[PDB]
């Protein structure tokens, strides 16, 4: 029929789309039928779509140059237009976001609690302006000779945009209506972080993979390439908020000590009586120090040199199955003992938060482990890593290409950390970009760049306006700007005025 | 009856609103019964009516030293925390919402043709960030023992808003919409400038367009008729940009009279009826801008008083008993004025040749001559009916802003006026000196400029440092950030250095805390 020649066809081509290099190594635990009973009829094409193949070849070409994709946080379309010849990325920060402009104007630190149309709002802000300025650039040398053009240089205002997708913002749901915004918004490409919607709280291995997922069905159903990012905290994410998947068992601390009560349930006990908020923390103070926290395969080894057992075999198994199960780790570790030997005791339940998260033993050891498991449902793979470290990048960069030589990587480069006072020179600063390049970091950001910027050229203008008035104004800004040949001097043509003029010449 | 006698108590209590110092010499053309009607049943309060009084005492205080409110326009929350603890007030600027926030997210040049929500919808962003800074402030100041209070500055995020209501955009029921946007957003004052909405005129003879001068006391009367109805005390800003406007709307104003061109050779034929003419059989864009421009070479535009005493002249009449008669009333209409000079001349002369419909432009604007003449005489007439003058006056100019606040001063001796000064301007390439370049806020501040605003502030140092890190950083990496942004940050003390604490997590963390 009409509807059935549609389905079928557009069946038949989202599985030869899935076959593409594109998406080699890129696990969908859907079908193709699932997604085409997804579309309806209508079919429709989204820029950000050619932004995602642009920044993909980009990827791939940087990649295989060892050299990096470089950029900074940008707020606002101005700094959009003043780093366009410049960045060949622009990266969008929900951070910024939350601080400078937000859905309801409501703003606040960062807790990823504004509306979540806030960041996608933001991206078609700097999308729009970009569609404007490449007009205004477009306009612009449709006047010049065609020898004029060959002189001058041409401007990409068209630069892929990367966008900050928080966690998801709750259920599988809302993370494909978040994905829908961004792709309508004009994102390239999204990323999502493994903690908990609503100090760091970890989701289990499960749950993020199952957002990440989402996503990517929502940009299958829309026709859309747009790249997933997978974000991991767990280098420094000290607890869970569940324990259901076995791939974080090994991570999960619990208590060996028989006479520790439930800590939540003392904890409720002593409010209900009346007691103070101190002394609640008091007592949580003391319970920690008091129990010391450990993993089930440390107190299964310690158990069985104690009562004189070879561990061996123990050993053997959790490093052939590092997913092994609680369960299974139990079992296995009993018949090692056998029917004369106590029983591991252990308890990870005992020693839960108020809230009922499970302690997590952070670090790169987690955070390598996730990572390897967002591979086949990422296009880059973000881990945080803690201080700026080319050691720390090599390691994880060799652990992840090993397992997946084609991933790129992603660096997340921070405005605040003290580079000269923790060991760095002036040559060793300005390598550290191109370092960790080579290493397969290929995407690296300042995330808050603009912000800074923005805050510090304020700051200093401010101060000397009140004293000094046109004089600090000439001094520290039209004098500074037309020295470095900032465009945004002459504001009017900057703005386009003169692409508005000709429109409105041409209709009347 | 219960209702009515309420009703009359409301009207008074209008009634002596309106005869408070606050509005002394404003001119209302409605009554109280007229705004209480409109009213409603539930009144409610407004942060930007504060605000507004706090912006008013700010005003005459300043005033009466002879000292500036001097600020820089900023487009973002993060320059407005920059700007608390040195600027007394914060402006937000229409041209700057053109080009980087609109409602619609679609940026352009400034034409004000944004949806009109645009810029209190950027008041409200500045104004919402006012109020979660004074909040993380305050939580910081109670954490401190008594003393270390008396110690530390108290920074006021709080400082009243000022905002670009473009012409209002539209109509009068468009102009009250805006007028209560803006008091529900936040913004302590509002000007209103006596343009054409729809824009500029472009290509020949490209330019701004003025309206009458009764319509633009129509659009001041009826955002103060809002905010009288909302029970704010908003401030009512009125500027002209006569000085450089060089075509008019509408010539129903005999006020403008004066200043509007018209053509003086009988042998001139309507130039808007032939142009259209000429497209209607087929003549190029080309050649119908030919016949304008050869149009406007060949018959100069002078005024009618200019006409009547060039023909008095040429008749061997003695154009003195003319001459006083419109020098003593300059606001004599057309109509009348010709009569005049027909008297003068008598039965024996021909009359006056004076056209100014021929020469009319093809959207079919009046020309207009522009200057200090005009500005001055729009800023008197819009004076009634405004909190605050905005008068465009050209190059900044102290002599010319000293004759400018003479000439108001003298008719209304207690209002004030705002300056806008020009980031673009070349000043030391057009006769300041360091000295006098320093002193010309202060200079004009003494004249009764008090407020006074670099409206694009905000884009210039956002795009000025943006450029620079932005070149460096793709060869340098992140030398260049350290260099031109971390080090500089600290330096100067900038407190957005310390992000997390400064973006108000301290205070959220104990909202939280004492949640659970
Ligand atoms: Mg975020
Ligand atoms: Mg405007």
């Amino acid at each position: 029929a009409a509807e059935d020649a549609l389905y079928e066809q557009q069946v038949r081509d989202v599985e030869a789309w899935w076959a593409t290099p594109r998406y080699a190594g890129i696990t969908r635990p859907y079908t193709a039928a699932d997604v085409v009973s997804a579309r309806g009829s209508q079919q429709q094409s989204y820029p950000s779509s050619t932004m995602a193949r642009k920044l993909w070849n980009l990827i791939q070409e940087r990649k295989a140059e060892g050299k990096p994709i470089h950029t900074l946080g940008a707020i606002d379309p101005i700094q959009m237009t003043q780093q366009a010849a410049h960045q060949e990325v622009l990266y969008v920060s929900g951070w910024a976001c939350s601080s400078v402009l937000t859905s309801t104007n409501e703003v606040s630190p960062d807790f990823g609690d504004y509306p979540y149309n806030t960041v996608p709002n933001q991206v078609q802000r700097l999308a729009k302006a970009q569609s404007m300025h490449d007009r205004k650039h477009w306009d612009a040398r449709r006047k010049m000779s065609a020898q004029e053009r060959s002189s001058t240089p041409y401007t990409d205002y068209l630069r892929p945009i990367i966008a900050d997708g928080d966690t998801g913002h709750g259920g599988l749901t809302a993370v494909t209506k978040l994905a829908k915004l961004f792709a309508e918004a004009g994102a390239a490409a999204v990323h999502f972080e493994d903690q908990m919607h609503g100090g760091k709280v970890l989701v289990s291995t499960g749950e993020h993979i199952n957002r990440l997922t989402a996503a990517r069905m929502q940009w299958d159903i829309m026709g859309t390439e747009n790249l997933v990012i997978a974000r991991t905290d767990s280098e420094s994410g000290r607890l869970i908020s569940n324990n259901i998947d076995a791939r974080d068992h090994e991570f999960i601390l619990g208590v060996t000590d028989p006479s520790a009560a439930p800590l939540a349930g003392t904890l409720q006990n002593m409010e209900a009586r009346g007691a103070s908020a101190s002394e609640i923390d008091a007592y949580e103070a003391a319970f920690t120090r008091d129990h010391p926290l450990v993993t089930f395969d440390e107190a299964a080894v310690s158990h069985m040199k104690k009562h004189n057992v070879d561990p061996a075999e123990y050993e053997a198994g959790v490093a052939k199955d590092r997913d092994m199960s609680i369960w299974d780790r139990r079992a296995l570790a009993k018949d090692i003992l056998g029917a004369d030997k106590p029983d591991v005791y252990w308890d990870w339940d005992v020693p839960r938060t108020r809230e009922g998260y499970y302690h997590f033993r952070s670090g790169m050891r987690a955070a390598t482990k996730r990572a390897l498991a967002f591979a086949p449902y990422a296009d880059l793979l973000w881990v945080e890593t803690g201080d700026p470290s080319v050691s720390v990048c090599r390691q994880l960069g060799r652990a992840v290409k090993e397992a997946y030589p084609e991933k790129a990587l992603v660096y997340n480069l921070s405005p605040s950390f003290n580079w000269m006072g923790h060991g760095f020179t002036e040559q060793t600063l300005k390598s550290f970009i191109w370092d960790i390049a080579k290493e397969g970091f290929v995407l690296q950001l300042v995330s808050l760049a603009g912000v800074h910027t923005n805050a510090t050229a304020t700051c200093e203008l401010a101060r000397a306006f009140k004293d000094e008035g046109m004089l600090a104004y000439v001094n520290l800004v039209q004098r500074k700007e037309k020295e470095i040949g900032c465009d945004v001097l002459t504001h009017q043509k900057w703005s386009g005025a003169a692409y508005m003029d000709r429109i409105v010449g041409a209709i009347q």
